[PDB]
């Protein structure tokens, strides 16, 4: 048995969010991307309460069971999401919150609230979600998806949303199943670095 | 002349956003999907100070000159923008903060923060601008997104984005004139009503 578990983040995770994303900046390839700093996740991501602004869901594992709540919670919104599972790990030692507890963190999913006018409601959007390798390959991708949704429903909030890159035909289908749609008609763009930064320029 | 000043909207606001909305839903045909209500607004847009969660700039226009400053502010990171601009309105009524100044709402930009992970950074994500008919075809649109770019750069925010149609064809050469990058491989999935409530029966 593998247990595993979904609770918030605090600001003493800092330090685990922090190498997770850089642990998704290697797996994708992507680490000359990759400017984050303690300070700046320390400073930014905890302004406000939790589901207030930006959010993250940490997902940990463990051989032995979980607590089955937590009192301490950020959120009285909030209670964690369990799952039992039916491994080497050198790594745990940078990933748990309790060096002598045998508690790995294992991923995490990065989300903030969004808005729909028309209904007056929030909703979520999604960011990222990333399992770390000795983690992957056991559904816990779509555990911390399903997380999130079923925060959404308790709390009454209108839409869950997050994009998918259009050659992944198996999440798009993946997401199909579970009552998503792809808005075939929308194109993200994104105002960024110098185009950005000359915006000072203008005189209003 | 005819003076606009852009401003942070405040709960006393909500009136003109609630009728902002519905012109909106009636200018796109898409009131059946109204359900916006002003107690629904005021208990849902401003549970966080300004750029902490959704924040809303309101358009005003005057046939005089606007005062140089708002000092009761809902926020110490902001001044109001403004602009000279070289008009029937039946609807002014419904649209004056104070029913005995010369001053009216005519439109507003909806935005809320988002977050980039490998910059440890938020950035500002627009989901609606709308002008109203008597200000229409005047760059009051642009102006609206230009108050959220500069409203950025102030903060130190990393990126502003926004979705676009695929076949807005004029829209997207304005976007990309701006310096904006149109993100051609992502599609936007959207999880809501019975399928997102279904999720109340995952067994997590």
């Amino acid at each position: 048995s593998m247990f595993s578990r979904i609770r918030l983040a605090t600001p003493s995770d800092v330090p685990f969010i922090h190498k997770l994303i850089h642990q998704m900046a290697v797996f994708e390839r992507l680490t000359h991307l990759f400017s984050a700093t303690e300070s700046g996740l320390a400073s930014t991501l905890f302004t406000s309460r939790p589901f207030q602004s930006f959010t993250v869901f940490l997902l940990e594992v463990s051989r032995s069971p979980f607590p089955a709540t937590i009192t301490s919670s950020p959120s009285p919104d909030f209670t964690p999401f369990f799952k039992t599972h039916n491994i080497d790990d050198p790594e745990s030692y940078n990933f748990s919150p309790d060096m002598l507890n045998d508690v790995v963190v294992a991923g995490f999913v990065l989300f903030f609230p969004n808005y729909s006018s028309f209904l007056s409601k929030p909703g979520f959007y999604i960011e990222d979600i990333f399992v770390r390798e000795p983690y992957r390959r056991k559904g816990f991708g779509s555990m911390l998806l399903t997380a999130v949704a079923k925060q959404a429903v308790k709390m009454g909030y209108g839409r869950v949303e997050w994009v998918v890159l259009d050659w992944n035909v198996n999440a798009i289908k993946f997401y199909e199943q579970m009552g998503a749609q792809i808005l075939q008609e929308w194109r993200v763009c994104r105002l960024t670095g110098d185009a950005l930064e000359a915006f000072d320029q203008v005189n209003i």
